């Protein structure tokens, strides 16, 4: 489709355009996790399926991922693509929430993990936390390179509005290199060391997308939480995946 946003020699193979009122997220698409609070990371939010204790829809064209306060506990969602590809261009345009404690994420894990992680490895297309609001970043997770081990890669910027605006994040990885791009402009770099040992380089196998917004944890609850903040969305107009012709 000429519409849409194609980058140089690529193609595209997968597009999840969440095309007033609110409905269900389709469900051919993406599989919701059921995690209580604490599963993983140290969360405070509960990951549920969906009275208006719905966390996940598509409103207007786009996912909306609400975190809402709930009785005693703190509801999200987060969602798994059930298509995965190995190498690509992963775009989606995310509009972050706001709040000291929120942890939005945009990223991929691969279908094989039975290496264990962060072994298996780990893409992390876009991150944030509302404790150091519009600052996202992008990382690589391997046996190398992790928090473990005080090695982890990661890249840093600040985009004015990302909280409140949509705005392009991007993944373009290939068999050479991973790098991520924050409105066309790229952000974080790492390459195929060539080695090919799975330590440095475990990205030559498929991966999967996963969308999700945390409440506290281990990095957004590093400072604290609001829960004043409450209730707060993340939105997702688009993922789109191409592969090259
Ligand atoms: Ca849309």
């Amino acid at each position: 489709d000429p519409n849409i946003p194609t980058p140089e020699g690529y193609a595209l193979v997968w597009q999840e355009e969440f095309d007033g009122r609110p409905a269900l997220v389709n469900a051919s698409n993406w599989r919701f996790e059921n995690w209580a609070p604490g599963t993983v990371n140290n969360e405070l939010q509960r990951y549920v399926a969906g009275g208006n204790d719905t966390t996940a829809m598509v409103k207007d064209g786009a996912l909306h991922i609400t975190l809402k306060k709930r009785g005693n506990e703190v509801l999200s969602a987060r969602m798994n693509s059930r298509e995965s590809w190995q190498y690509g261009y992963v775009e989606a345009r995310i509009r972050l929430p706001k709040g000291k404690g929120t942890w939005p994420a945009f990223w991929m894990m691969p279908v094989d993990q039975r290496e264990g992680w962060p072994a298996c490895g780990e893409i992390d297309i876009m991150e944030e936390v509302g404790t150091n609001p519009n600052y996202t970043s992008s990382s690589i997770h391997c046996t190398a390179y992790n928090h473990v081990k005080g090695t982890q890669k990661t890249a840093e910027r600040f985009t004015a509005g990302a909280e409140g605006e949509y705005h392009v994040y991007a993944l373009e990885w290939t068999a050479d290199y991973i790098r991520t791009f924050v409105d066309g402009q790229p952000l974080f770099y790492f390459a195929n060391d060539g080695q090919r040992k799975a330590a440095t380089w475990p990205f030559d196998k498929p991966f999967f997308v996963i969308l999700n917004l945390a409440w506290g944890g281990m990095w957004g609850g590093m400072n604290g939480v609001d829960e004043s903040a409450l209730p707060t969305t993340m939105s997702v107009d688009y993922v789109r995946v191409f592969q090259r012709r």
